[PDB]
């Protein structure tokens, strides 16, 4: 039979594509690829996930995806696949991550006369996707078969390339169909793809005269310049630190730079936002991929590369790192003078509780900002964010792929994995806790959830403002009284409530693979907090 | 200064800034601020302004405009079907991977499903044809915001630009720039633009990437190249056996006849660029036995062999080929070359081969040809034309039969423009095209250049008539098509004279009288057997 | 062959479903249907029309289509299909007209990984078409039989439902796809009825309107008739059916101060009408079939399909708008005789001073739809086409032969007498944009009494009128806006070898009251240098 020929070489050339995990639902048909998946599991080829929230599922996909880096496939088995993989295909879009989705449509029967249950199409495949390919049926043709064992393994390289950005720097979700009706050929020697594509540089120099009071700013995405690591640098905590010099945010509205390098894609801190719309300041972007940050429209130049000329004057070297101390200073101060347990403060603890080799996955709104606000050195560890578009969905799931995939990563040559989120984010994707006793578990797993019983960065915000006082609670706090240790056991998942000085000490000492540590903190004090930090500078 | 000037001055100038020399525009009301901006910019000498009247043909003279010198070219049109109209320039611009940027105006997006005359689902139309879509806001009434405004306009056309041209993706194509505008749409009267960067520079500034991959190739394994659209330039496979199309840029010299290459046992293929003309070509690429590797400019790579090994920009070179292979190649070409001569001079009846194998000795180094993407192509490479020292232009993107005449036309005056740009003293080079009478009566409203318009300084347009040239629809070419092609001419006030193949050569040496159509007689009832003699000769 | 099968019982129920025309147009691969197709044209069930160029071949579908009400189809056969057909797919949905779009995709192949050549996609057919369907390969199963025929026969009637709108109300293109696998019929109902029969439908949404506030009608393109407001001043566009006999001058509607608006269909026409529209202290009442109203200014006051009526015009009102009508047609007529050079206005008035009831009259966009309205035609007994949908000037040549086509096939069915005429008044940079569409094959039908009248002006003349047409731009707007061309009319009439004249505005009547040949085109040289001051000079004598 061809489809389970086609199916099998499609699987062998995802593995030898370094696919090692593949995510499954349950659905109304049986997935695409089912059986030579399970084959390949079962003989440990690759590594199988099943979930029957459909939603987390592709947000278990990306974790597993960015945890080491690799490609990632999750297959659609129902009427409902398109719609629930939204958020997280969105994701992959604006993160850029190796997401390949699967699919089976069926030829042989009507489509547009009525509902079907398999596929429910949507319109974001269309301006979400870097690649859309269709396999085309497999047919009975035995004297052609060395034709077709070339056509698709060729095809599936061409998904992993689209995936991966092996020769386009521009990883992201590609649409993999693979049509169903109702000894393996072999692919290269020593398990090469069967299409190779080698290393892949975009070069573009910006010269760049470095004796001008210059600030370097990095965000998501971000690429390691070696001649810059003298620069300040403002440092987002999924950037990837160049250098020695780094400068805290709140010391950004204490400067006058002269020119800002900006690397990747920033997201945090209002200070950085003015900043980069300054007109009298030039900006230039260097980044990697098809597209560059620029919400003003300010920016002088964008590339890959700088060729810099002169160095930093000594004034300006010696006036930001003035600022850094006093920044630092004036955030440490205000944390130990105030009583209330604040996110701003748990942030802090697990910051200093982080050890080299530790992965670290920060959740969007106030737990992303704290950390950076609390002054995180990020060098010797590995940190994610879902900073594409910053939803607060998923990022349970989030952690515990990445946590799976960073531990597979070892157990092939277990470290930590800690997440810090919030507790919208939290009640936002519990469900992703729910995971059968057939299922992959981390061994060594911390979700760290920051509980002030509602959303603490409108807090921050001009709906903030006293003035709201009375309103702001209900749309905007939105409190949700859950009792997070029940929901964690209902679910059988180790979870203790814990004041903020034990935080420290419990993260040190293993437990069980998942365990959800939770700290209460308040967010009436936020606004308080934040402005009393500001006058100490 | 009302808001849509305003917003179409800043645009203009920006594309100009960005390298845009040639714009084509064609009539509306709604795209009034264009194109006063746009007639404003031609008057200071800025651009060359190119009005048409048809938006498909018109799409295609930009393709033109842009593959002569290699230029960004904007078309601008008015909101409606003028934009749907695009759609056959977009796609082979898609696939040819040219810098084609389609500058529609628009309806206020408002305005969308109110039934508002001449309004449509614009943004978004040209779907994954295009590198990119991006549409510029409704230019708001408000002095306080003028600045940020510049700078995001500037921003946002840039963003086109480095789409369009490849600047950082390297996979340079067609951009839709949706600009939708609202009443006042004419300039105020007026007894100043926002400017943009000192000294005539680029808003934001990005260099043209250098994309590079290498790879790993043993020469001393019997090895043929074959190149197509698109292809680089290799130096270090310049003594390699190379099958090229005439729209392939040579490596060096060492020609191998498509026909030559079936009678041949290459052990590995290296492919450049995008070969799509040759079915012995197709032949070969198809068998997965021969290990391919694609060399390509772009992170585009063909997917006409399912044996691509690997991909990369550039070989990385150990090792030499046999002397004995060269020999063969070298011997089983002048095979190939001789037998398609001799068959040629064993026929009396002029067909569109000995049409081609005329332009094809008419032709000296410094030249433009523009080939008809069908029969012409063909042709030209069963003629052996050598490509050194001529560029040769056809639209391979998808291989239609629209707008042929009008990329003719477009790419004589680009590169008639990039001879005058150095101050050079010399005649304007010569553009001769090769297109046969079906392509040239579907697009001989392409001939159309309104009074006031720019006209090629050297153009000829020869046209290989054999009267028109399973299913039902073939059924229209059971008879010739009769079109009288000087009255076609005549219509379009062009010059066109009527020769014989012989007269062909002498002629085309005539002084540039602008632009003119030379109509040459051929035969296609001959033409099976000349193909299937010439066959047999190998 | 399964699939031979299929394409005759899908062929056989198109053709239970109203079809009569089907578009094709050569390519790389053989069309959908192809042969079922092939046969149903020789045994005369049906009708096909084969062209080179797929832009001009949309359009020749669309033609065919508002020719007489009827399905059309067009097949989509090479790589540059998708995006020539386009424009007039886009104006299908628009205009509401049944385009049923025929693809055969081929599942056994890749897709996806380079260029196509059964179709290139673009991104209209998610927002132009009603429906997309594909009726999924033909299997090899003789004990399956009726079911698929069955199968077959009930998605190609949903094809042709969504299309017609028989039970939407909201006629447009439909995208057909029967698949391929490369390289006698079951029957349908008895009688020759469609598979699943959909008898007629109402949509029924009535709105009180008190007819005695001063009321003026508007009716667009897409109107309805209702008798109820026929003695209503109406200012009806040439494509829009009358429903009574008062009709009311465009040019006359700024001289009035109507209390209330009734909005038949949609308007695209006149300024004052615009105005009007947008008035907030005026009450305008929609009334339109399907599911969107038109409604630019966001004025409207509300929307239904009909209208309850109470009371009556006042005779003082009847009597204001007829006074204000004569000085309309007054000022047209006068002015039209004191200024010596012809233009568009002129030839307009002859034009529509020779027609007789039972002709078919085709308007292109720009000013001859508009000078048509100024000229004051009365197009009761009349069936008037125009392609307002999105007022393309595109393809208005291949429409006007289409439309010919099915209004003369319709009549020669009746079995009566020489074929109806159609008449079309296109503009020149019109004509241009669509000559293509006079080159038909001696295989292909031809019309019998069709005449195109070509206004010539050199350039678009509509720009005149407009604010870029004030002289303080006369330095500039010359080659942006009127666009000269200088094209030899006779010259392209005669390389496509159809019959032309040019003559001079008095010899249009006589002229077109003479038969000629089954297609010809009638060419009148215009001006534009004085259009301006022509309509300014009848608003002065208003
Ligand atoms: C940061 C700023 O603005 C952002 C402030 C907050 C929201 C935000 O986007 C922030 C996301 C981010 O950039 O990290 C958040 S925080 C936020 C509260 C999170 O609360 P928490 O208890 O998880 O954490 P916290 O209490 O803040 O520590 C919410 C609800 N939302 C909205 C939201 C809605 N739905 C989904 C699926 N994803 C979402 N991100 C954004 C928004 O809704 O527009 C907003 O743009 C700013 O102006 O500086
Ligand atoms: C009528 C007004 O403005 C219209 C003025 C003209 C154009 C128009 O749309 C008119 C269409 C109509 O409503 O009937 C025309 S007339 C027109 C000139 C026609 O010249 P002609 O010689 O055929 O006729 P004429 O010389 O006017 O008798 C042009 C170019 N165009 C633009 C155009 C461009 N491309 C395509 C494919 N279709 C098009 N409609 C419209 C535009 O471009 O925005 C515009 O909306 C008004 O403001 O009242
Ligand atoms: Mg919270
Ligand atoms: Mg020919
Ligand atoms: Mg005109």
């Amino acid at each position: 039979n061809p489809s389970t020929t086609q199916a099998r070489v499609v699987v062998d050339e995802l593995i030898r594509g370094g696919v090692r995990d593949v995510v499954l639902c349950p659905g109304s048909r049986n997935a695409p690829l089912a059986f030579a998946l399970q084959d390949a599991d079962r003989s440990g080829r690759i590594r199988l996930h099943v979930r029957i929230d459909e939603r987390t599922a592709g947000y278990l996909a990306i974790g597993l995806a960015i945890g080491a880096g690799a490609p990632v496939c999750v297959a659609m088995t129902s009427g409902t696949a398109v719609a629930n993989l939204g958020p997280a295909v969105v994701e992959a879009n604006y993160a850029r991550v190796p997401l390949i989705v699967l699919s089976a449509n069926r030829p042989y029967e009507l489509l547009g006369t009525g509902a079907n249950q398999t596929m429910e199409q949507l319109g974001y495949f269309g301006t979400q996707v870097r690649a859309s390919i269709s396999l085309g049926l497999a047919e009975d043709a035995p004297e052609r078969t060395s034709a077709l064992n070339a056509t698709w393994r060729s095809a599936t390289c061409r998904v992993l390339a689209a995936a991966t950005g092996a020769r386009t720097a521009n990883a992201g979700p590609v649409h993999f169909d693979i049509p169903l009706r109702e000894v393996t050929p072999p692919g290269r020697p020593a398990g090469k793809p069967w299409t190779y594509t080698p290393p892949v540089t975009f070069d573009q120099p910006l010269d760049i005269d470095l004796s001008v009071d210059t600030v370097v700013i990095s965000g998501h995405g971000a690429g390691v310049h070696p001649n810059l690591a003298a620069l300040p640098t403002v440092a987002e905590p999924t950037a990837p630190r160049s250098g020695d010099n780094p400068l805290h945010p709140l010391a950004l509205p204490l400067l006058r730079p002269q020119q800002v390098i900006m690397l990747g894609r920033p997201t945090l801190h209002r200070p950085v936002s003015v900043l980069l719309a300054d007109a009298e300041v030039p900006v230039f972007a260097l980044t990697t991929g098809p597209r560059w940050p620029d919400v003003s429209g300010n920016s002088q130049a964008t590339g890959t590369r700088a060729v810099t000329t002169g160095a930093p004057r000594p004034a300006w070297l010696d006036r930001c790192a003035a600022m850094n101390r006093h920044a630092i200073a004036a955030v440490r101060e205000q944390l130990a003078a105030h009583p209330l347990t604040t996110g701003l403060h748990v942030a802090a603890a697990v910051s200093h509780a982080l050890r080299p080799g530790d992965q670290l996955v920060l959740g969007a709104s106030n737990p992303v900002r704290d950390v950076a606000l609390a002054g995180l050195d990020t060098r010797g560890i590995r940190v994610r964010s879902n900073r594409g578009v910053a939803g607060i969905d998923g990022t349970v799931s989030t952690a515990i792929g990445a946590a799976l995939a960073y531990e597979g990563a070892h157990e092939r040559t277990p470290p930590r994995t800690i997440a810090l989120i919030g507790d919208l984010t939290f009640v936002h994707d519990s469900s992703g806790l729910l995971i059968g006793p057939t299922e992959p578990i981390p061994r060594s797993l911390t979700i760290v959830v920051s509980n002030d019983n509602g959303g603490g960065i409108f807090e921050l915000l001009e709906q903030g403002d006293p003035r709201f006082s009375d309103v702001s609670s209900r749309i905007f706090g939105t409190p949700h009284d859950v009792d997070v240790g029940a929901l964690c056991r209902a679910y059988h998942v180790e979870s203790r409530q814990i004041e903020v000085d034990e935080l420290g000490p419990t993260l040190d000492q293993p437990g069980a693979g998942m365990r959800v540590l939770e700290v209460k903190a308040d967010r009436s004090s936020l606004r308080q907090l934040h402005a009393a930090i500001k006058a100490a500078l």
